[PDB]
């Protein structure tokens, strides 16, 4: 997509070399924002082939409150295997925080149902937020939240969403995170009877790993094809009730895949 | 500052009218980013004279872990008087979450000491964060955190910081929020023997209240002056021992005040 490949050239052009937690080395910039208007088409990158099956099942797993990869295995998705323990547990990462944030007085807050309630009854609230950054449980998480905090907004009967992502692997992770949140905005919008508006991505540390530079210059030499269209075939009775089969991605003709290694 | 007045103009040209919780009326946009290169000077606005006594005592009251308006009255700072209860308490707002985030098992995390030890021992970490958005205590706060989440970054011996502001009153709160976080980077960079880098500001619902249109038009025809420079007179023994008389602002020549009403 035009915004994605321009972000990639910017980290190459203004990036600082940094060492990091995995010992791989990155080129990174700090602070960036881009906007995708979802009425122009589904934001799935076309300059390399992305695996829709993984993007959709991880969202569904998140909306169930799950943090164990058994579900993802039943559906042949392996994106989270290198961080799970001997039992498949990842710790209280995204699903648990979204659906059951633990309070100090022994309650648990379902943040997704709260947001859905706000979008219906008080869409002009400036408090429609989901946070996965729970300071008191960070030490029990296998990997700290990269997509940390997001906010909804309603304006001319269109729902928008802005995400703050504190760490971003541009090549491997960011095509998955842009398509995931785009899908969530369409699902929230269908449940609230709102039109889809913009997805705003904001980044903290936006980096390219040193073992991903050939892949990056390869991809960057390719022209974006027309953006795909998403068809949802059913309106379920709640957001927690969607199935993989309700989603059709139409018109996706991407350039070939580019394999790259994940830094653990 | 140029960045500030262009955002003010963008809100008038592009904002949607919204009825807000105050009932005052707002013109809003959603999603904006501005960066200030702190090497170019202290970003205190000059198109209206800003009150620095309030900005610095409020930030020292926050790093003390205080939520009681008593300390601010002792220093004649009036900004938080109308959300405070009969005893002067605001609930566990900013200072309580920065210095003593309550965990579900009765412990407390001091996020400001964690950030100090992270910047001194692991400057490359992509996780140097403090969050005020404690979902388990939101209903106990007098007003929900507007400046909600921030992150620090170190690249070539320089300290940067990005704020996510989820709700922004452009005429009244935003001048104050920018200089507060600028000041904080200076104090953090001095205690960590780092140079200062950028302050990146990202906003969620960014707005201009209805009863501020005249004051905005009056501010929008003034020319920004050269930015001042911030002098810190002594190096305290910790980030917790700074005092009002420790800071100096040289070269600040603002346009007159501009008085305006706050929506409660
Ligand atoms: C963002 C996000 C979600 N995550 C989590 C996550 C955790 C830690 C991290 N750590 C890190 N340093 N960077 C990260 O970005 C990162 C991301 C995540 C995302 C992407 C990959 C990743 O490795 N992406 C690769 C490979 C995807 C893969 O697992 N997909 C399958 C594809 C199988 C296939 O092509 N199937 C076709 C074949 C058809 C037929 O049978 N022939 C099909 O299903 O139709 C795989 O490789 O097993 C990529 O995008 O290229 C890992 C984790
Ligand atoms: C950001 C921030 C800190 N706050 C808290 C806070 C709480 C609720 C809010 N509610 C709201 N709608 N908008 C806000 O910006 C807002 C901000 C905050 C900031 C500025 C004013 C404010 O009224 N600023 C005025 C007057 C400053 C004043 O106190 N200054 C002295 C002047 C002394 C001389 O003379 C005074 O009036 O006593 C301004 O900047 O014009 C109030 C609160
Ligand atoms: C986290 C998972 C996700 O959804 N998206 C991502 O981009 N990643 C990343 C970012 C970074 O490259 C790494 C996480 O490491 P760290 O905690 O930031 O040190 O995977
Ligand atoms: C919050 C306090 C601060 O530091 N900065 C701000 O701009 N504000 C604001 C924004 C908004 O006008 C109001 C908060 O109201 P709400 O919670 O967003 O509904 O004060």
């Amino acid at each position: 997509m035009k915004q994605y490949l321009e972000l990639m050239q910017k980290v190459l052009d203004e990036g600082t070399q940094k060492n990091d937690r995995t010992g791989t080395g990155t080129l990174s910039i700090f602070g960036h924002q881009m906007r995708f208007n979802l009425q122009d088409g589904f934001p799935l990158v076309t300059t390399k082939r992305c695996h829709l099956r993984s993007i959709i099942h991880e969202l569904l797993w998140f909306l169930q409150g799950d943090t164990n990869i058994a579900y993802l295995h039943e559906n042949n998705v392996t994106i989270w295997d290198e961080w799970a323990d001997e039992n498949g547990d990842l710790g209280p990462v995204y699903g648990k925080q979204w659906r059951a944030w633990p309070t100090p007085d022994g309650r648990h807050i379902d943040q997704i149902t709260t947001v859905l309630n706000q979008l219906k009854n008080d869409p002009d609230s400036r408090r429609i937020i989901v946070s996965a950054w729970n300071v008191g449980e960070l030490d029990k998480m296998a990997l700290a939240p990269c997509h940390a905090f997001f906010q909804f907004y309603v304006a001319d009967g269109k729902l928008s969403c802005q995400l703050y992502q504190r760490s971003c692997d541009v090549f491997l992770g960011l095509p998955f995170n842009i398509a995931s949140y785009a899908l969530l905005v369409h699902m929230m919008a269908q449940q609230c009877d709102l039109e889809v508006g913009d997805f705003v991505w904001t980044g903290g540390d936006t980096h390219l790993y040193s073992n991903h530079m050939d892949q990056t210059h390869l991809q960057l030499s390719r022209e974006p094809r027309p953006l795909p269209k998403l068809i949802i075939k059913r309106k379920p009775e709640s957001i927690f009730d969607y199935r993989f089969e309700d989603f059709e991605i139409e018109g996706y003709d991407p350039h070939p895949g580019i394999k790259a290694p994940v830094a653990i």
